[PDB]
């Protein structure tokens, strides 16, 4: 045979780039998955992720109460958080024996697969009652923030998208939901009546994952490196893996 | 200038008139939302709100198990309740300490916003195990109960739509779910080709409320009336705000 | 005061107080504790010290 | 340059030389600390420290109650404990469920920086009712031990001072306060009037600290190791760092 990395018949070369290319771009195809992310970063440095990955189109929609931090099998304060809840859904509402609730989220990030379309994403960041802006005969019910997302890179390549703001203040007490679709560059409608059948079934097919990460660290390396997925951290470091024509 | 309240030259009250018809018709474009509440009445005098707010069409879809009362924080006999459920499900398939569970609703009010299109509601009332009609086999999915409906009004303006029914049997069970439509009387169907994949994604950028308030005095307080929702009270007292062409 | 001391105490609440052992062994020294949090939510974010103003401010000593 | 280690013109010999040697006079200095430390050693194999930090002298105080094994978190037997405590105050004054407490201290050993000067050790010894010698009538406040303390040394250098004692038997039951003055071979007087109001002062600004660790090697490699301090172990090892013109 030839000689390993000094001509066209490395095969094996070859046939490495060309794994990788494929899973890049099957990813982008339309038989491909979109997948978003939430994450909510808690003053404890512990981080609540939610993921969901679909066919055609992917959201998550989440309520102020939901958000909050739950720690699974320790004490929660929860009588004192539902009297935190009825204060936050009306000034002076409850009897909570707190000021501010360490439960609640101090940011928030929004990631998305590098195969959503970013001029699709919509988001509703409604007040703690689940009103996306203020009085609800005033609410259109999503603002498009694409142009706000950052690409997350790696080697030149885009691996994925993120928004990120920030919770700091006391009256940032949130209800959220975002959404985007997957990439379609054809003129192939997949929700005309062709396909749409399949559109409705991949809402039933699209798979969740929520859970928490004790620190930022845990994430990066239990959950975002070993899932080759796109992430971005408090120090503005990118995560994830370049594929197109790689070895 | 002239003086307020004496001629046409009052731009400030015909911009205040403006501001309120101009919220009442955004609310019913097609970039206007539509919102669904169901309450449910427990014995103790507290209501569980579900609400959810969204684009083009909204539901609210819940179990039996679901629709009981959860004191959040507090002791809910959860093991004998769990009992309760199975004796609910089966006629004699428990062996719960109590013959009525004071967890069960005893009555039900779906309202609707205003947005709705009362002819496109449809409600699926179903038995303890989530069955429209006795068996599946014989189960149309829905009724179309918009004839039901009464108008909330305030000062002549229609503020929501409201279907009420009790619950005071010992064999009223129920699962529960409630749809209604947007108004559209143009000739643009929202969930045409051009459109459709808007309308996916307004599936999940709904967004979605529930809480358990202790009295219906404080629901009217700090739950419809700081929202601006409508209301219909026990006393059939109507509560909302006229908007159109009104100061 | 020590660091122990200036942490947050609830009186005739729950304080995590195990998990907050084992925090300060993680303060004290590098990776010396077990806890189940990264920060504790107990630690000062800020700290004002006030004197009378019948201090002399050139006597203070921190 | 001239090659490093051949000549006096390695400045970086010379200066790492000078930083220790700074340290160690710095300390002996009056600007400098004094320490002193009291270990209680449990039979569990736990170690109770006290450590307190002070400029010009320094001293820790404890009844025989705050001796006693605390464990944070867990459980201690606290109302038996009571009732130890009044059997020891007192003999037949409780009515405990023991004959011996774990708690009680096994051993102490009394530790001082070297910058102590061991001539002014001061130690008052009580019974468990903090009576220094039997009756306070024929009570001398406290017995001047420094002829008792044992040099720490490393590297041919005193790092500390070190007075040992164990309680092995069951009438060994104390209260303990320790005393040392800050070394001051000048013929100036620290608490004469130029500089009383000082003193004053860093009996208030004297650091304290206190923690029990689950056994000597923790104490050995996350106590003293890490801050450089002198120790003494089970095995009459000696632990510190020699400063004293030394790379
Ligand atoms: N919407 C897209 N989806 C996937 N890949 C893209 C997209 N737009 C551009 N690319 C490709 O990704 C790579 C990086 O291009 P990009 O324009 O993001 O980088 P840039 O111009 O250096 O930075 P920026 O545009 O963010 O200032 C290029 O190979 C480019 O062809
Ligand atoms: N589907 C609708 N949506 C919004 N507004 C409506 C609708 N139908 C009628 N209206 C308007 O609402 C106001 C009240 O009309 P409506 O017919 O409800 O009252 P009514 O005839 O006095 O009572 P009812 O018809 O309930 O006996 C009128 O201004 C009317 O033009
Ligand atoms: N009070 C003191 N404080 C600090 N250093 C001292 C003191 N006394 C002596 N030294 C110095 O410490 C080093 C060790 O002296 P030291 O006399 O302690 O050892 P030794 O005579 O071998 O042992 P020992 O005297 O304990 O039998 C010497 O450099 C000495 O000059
Ligand atoms: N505003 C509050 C907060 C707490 N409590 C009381 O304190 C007890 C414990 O408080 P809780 O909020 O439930 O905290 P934990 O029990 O410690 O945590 P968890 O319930 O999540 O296990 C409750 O039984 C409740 O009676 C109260 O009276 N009113
Ligand atoms: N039909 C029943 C009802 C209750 N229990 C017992 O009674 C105990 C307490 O009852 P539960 O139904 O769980 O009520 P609470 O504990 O008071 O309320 P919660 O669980 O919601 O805190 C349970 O551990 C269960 O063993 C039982 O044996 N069989
Ligand atoms: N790092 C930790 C934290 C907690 N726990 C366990 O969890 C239980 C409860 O945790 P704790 O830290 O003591 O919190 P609370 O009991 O809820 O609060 P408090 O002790 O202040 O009343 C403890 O008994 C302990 O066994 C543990 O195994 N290790
Ligand atoms: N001499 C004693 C010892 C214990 N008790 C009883 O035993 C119970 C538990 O004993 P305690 O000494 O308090 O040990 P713990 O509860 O296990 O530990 P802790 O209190 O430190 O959590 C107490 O409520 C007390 O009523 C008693 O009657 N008389
Ligand atoms: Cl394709
Ligand atoms: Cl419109
Ligand atoms: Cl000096
Ligand atoms: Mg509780
Ligand atoms: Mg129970
Ligand atoms: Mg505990
Ligand atoms: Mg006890």
């Amino acid at each position: 045979a030839d000689v390993a990395g000094t001509s066209n018949r490395d095969f094996r070369g070859r046939e490495q780039r060309l794994f990788n290319s494929e899973q890049y771009n099957y990813n982008n195809s339309l038989n491909g998955e979109v997948s978003v992310w939430v994450y909510a970063y808690y003053s404890d440095g512990s981080v609540l992720v939610i993921n969901k990955n679909s066919q055609y189109k992917v959201g998550i929609s989440e309520t102020f109460k939901a958000l909050k931090e739950y720690r699974e099998g320790q004490h929660n304060d929860s009588y004192d958080e539902y009297e935190v809840n009825q204060s936050i859904y009306y000034p002076n509402g409850g009897d909570a024996r707190k000021f501010h609730s360490n439960a609640k989220p101090r940011a928030i990030q929004i990631i998305f697969s590098p195969s959503v379309n970013v001029r699709t994403i919509k988001m509703a960041k409604g007040n703690a009652v689940s009103v996306p802006d203020e009085y609800l005969q005033r609410s259109h019910p999503w603002e498009a923030t694409g142009i706000k997302y950052r690409k997350i890179k790696r080697d030149g390549e885009i691996v994925g998208y993120s928004h990120y703001f920030e919770l700091p203040h006391e009256y940032n007490s949130i209800s959220l939901a975002v959404s985007g679709v997957h990439k379609n560059p054809s003129s192939y409608n997949v929700g005309s009546a062709h396909n749409v059948m399949d559109v409705f079934q991949s809402c039933d097919l699209a798979l969740r994952f929520c859970n928490r990460y004790w620190a930022e660290l845990e994430l990066v390396n239990h959950y975002i490196s070993p899932n080759a997925y796109p992430y971005l951290d408090i120090n503005n470091h990118s995560y994830g893996v370049a594929l197109s024509n790689r070895q």
